C-alpha cells in the first residue's frame, strides 16, 4: 500500500540523451535511430532571444553548424549529415544509429494525463520526476537554465512513448515544451515575450481517483450516501475552477472494487473544495489532482 | 524555478538489480562486485512468516539453495559460491563480478534525510520515487507483494551511496527496510507480528527549507518581523509533534540568499501549524516537510 509520486525507471531514456551545440547555445537532444531531436532555439544567438526569425536562422545553417556529443557511457561525437526543422524542433540526422534505441512511439498527452520527465543539463541526466499536463496546457516542473531538450515520456510495457521536449518557463514553477510533431503544448511561442496563460483548474477525474485511493488505504470519512450526477457536477465544475469529469474504465474499476459510486465522490468534492475544516485525507488538507486513475490502479491494486 | 519531488536517474542502479529465489520465495537483490545482497526472509517458508528462526534456516541452506537471475539487458544466471547472513540481510557470493558495478558506498540515513528508491518486482525495475526517513524511522512509500529487495540510495557526484533495502509494510502506506550493515531502520523485526511505531512528527528543518523555497518562488506572505529562537522553538516542538530544529550550512545559504532569518520562519511555523486559514503556500494548505535544504538549494539555486 501507499500512494506516492512515482516515475518510470529512466535508464532506457538516459541512453538516448545527448548534448547539442550550435553557435553560442548548448542544450540537450534525444538520439533515436539516426535522428537527434532538439529545440530549434539552439539556433538563436544567445542575445537575440526575443522575437527570433527561425526561418532565416535555419537557412543560415549548414550541417557544420551543429555538434552532437554523447557523454553517457563512453564519449562519442556524432557526425551531423542532415538538418531539418519541424515546428519548434530540429531534426538532426547523424551518421550512426543509436545502438540502444528502445522500442518507441510518439504521442501527444492531454490535460490530466501524467508522464515522467528526465531532466538533463549539458547532455547529462540529473533528475527525474512526474508531472500532469495541466488544464491550461502547462506543467508544474522543476527546470533551470540548461534544461531545454529534457524529455517526458510514458510507457506501454517496454515501449516508450515520447510526449514532451522541454522548451520554456512561463512563470514561477510553470513550464511548457513540444510534442514531437514540433507543436508547443498550449501553443506558446518559443520566444521571450509576455504570454498569458489560462487559469489552472483542478483535474476532477484525478481528484476522484485519489479519493478512491484514500478509501482503499483506510481513509473514507468523506463518503456519504449523498450523490451528485456527472452532468450536474460538470455544470458546477465550470463555475468553480474544476475540469469537467469524464469517466473511464480505469475509474470504473475503482468504483467496483470499493463499492462507492463516482457520484458519491462528486458530491464530496463539492463539500470539500472550500477546505476540509481540520481533517486530512492521506496526509493532505486540500484536494490532490496529480494521481490518475491508472496510477492508483497500478500502485494500490497492482493492475496495468 | 519550481520545486517538485525529484529522484536520481536510476539507470546506474537498474544495472545492479537481480532476482533471487530460495525455496518458495522470490524477491529482488543488489549485485555489486561478486556480492548479491537480499533480505534474509527469502529463506523463510512462504507459510512460516510469523516468528521464523533465521539461524536455523541458515544452517539448513547450501549454495544450491539459492538461484540468482539477471533479467536486465540479456538474461544470465549467476552461480552462487558462498552464502552468509549479516543482520537481516543475506550476502551471497557469486562467481562473476558485475561489470556495471558503479562507484559506491554504504551509508545509514537519519530522520529528515531524503533518498531515491528504485521499486522492483521479480528482478525488474518498475518505478522510482523519493522518500524521507521519518522521525519514527519509517518511510512513506508505495510497495506491494514482490517488492522486497528494492533499494534506496543517495548520490555524491557519480558515487552511489546505498542506504536502504526494502523489507516490510508496518501499516497502511508505512514501510521500513535495512541498511547494508543488516540493521533494520527503527529496529523492527523481520517477522509478521504486531509492532508498534512511534508517532510521526513534522521534520522542522525541511519545513523551514520549503518556506525558503516558497520565498524564492515569489511566495512570502507568511514572513513577518516576529522571531522565535531555536531554543524556544525546540521546546515548543516537542510539545506539538515537531522535530527539534538543527541548523546547517545548507539552511544558512537559504537565509543569506533571501535575507530572512531562520527565527522568522520558526515563528511562522508556530502560527501556521493549526492551518493557513484559506491561504496557500506553493499550492499547499499544510506544512510540507519532505523537501530538504539540499533539495531546495539544488532545484532552485542550482547548487550542489
Amino acid at each position: 500500500s501507499g500512494l506516492v509520486k512515482m516515475s518510470h525507471p529512466s535508464g532506457d531514456v538516459e541512453a538516448c540523451m545527448v548534448q547539442v551545440t550550435c553557435g553560442s547555445m548548448t542544450l540537450n537532444g534525444l538520439w533515436l535511430d539516426n535522428t537527434v531531436w532538439c529545440p530549434r532555439h539552439v539556433m538563436c544567438p544567445a542575445d537575440q532571444l526575443s522575437d527570433p526569425n527561425y526561418d532565416a536562422l535555419l537557412i543560415s545553417m549548414t550541417n557544420h553548424s551543429f555538434s552532437v556529443q554523447k557523454h553517457i557511457g563512453a564519449p562519442a561525437n556524432l557526425r551531423v549529415v542532415g538538418h531539418a526543422m519541424q515546428g519548434t524542433l530540429l531534426k538532426l540526422t547523424v551518421d550512426v544509429a543509436n545502438p540502444s534505441t528502445p522500442a518507441y512511439t510518439f504521442t501527444t498527452v492531454k490535460p490530466g494525463a501524467a508522464f515522467s520527465v528526465l531532466a538533463c543539463y549539458n547532455g547529462r541526466p540529473t533528475g527525474t520526476f512526474t508531472v500532469v499536463m495541466r488544464p491550461n496546457y502547462t506543467i508544474k516542473g522543476s527546470f533551470l537554465c540548461g534544461s531545454c531538450g529534457s524529455v517526458g515520456y510514458t510507457k506501454e510495457g517496454s515501449v516508450i512513448n515520447f510526449c514532451y521536449m522541454h522548451q520554456m518557463e512561463l512563470a514561477n514553477g510553470t513550464h511548457t515544451g513540444s510534442a514531437f510533431d514540433g507543436t508547443m503544448y498550449g501553443a506558446f511561442m518559443d520566444k521571450q515575450v509576455h504570454q498569458v496563460q489560462l487559469t489552472d483548474k483542478y483535474c476532477s477525474v484525478n481528484v476522484v481517483a485519489w479519493l478512491y485511493a484514500a478509501i482503499l488505504n483506510g481513509c473514507a470519512w468523506f463518503v456519504k450516501p449523498n450523490r451528485t450526477s456527472v452532468v450536474s457536477f460538470n455544470e458546477w465544475a465550470l463555475a468553480n475552477q474544476f475540469t469537467e469529469f469524464v469517466g473511464t474504465q480505469s475509474v470504473d474499476m475503482l468504483a467496483v472494487k470499493t463499492g462507492v459510486a463516482i457520484e458519491q465522490l462528486l458530491y464530496a468534492i463539492q463539500q470539500l473544495y472550500t477546505g476540509f475544516q481540520g481533517k486530512q485525507i492521506l496526509g493532505s488538507t486540500m484536494l490532490e489532482d496529480e494521481f490518475t486513475p491508472e496510477d492508483v490502479n497500478m500502485q494500490i491494486m497492482g493492475v496495468v
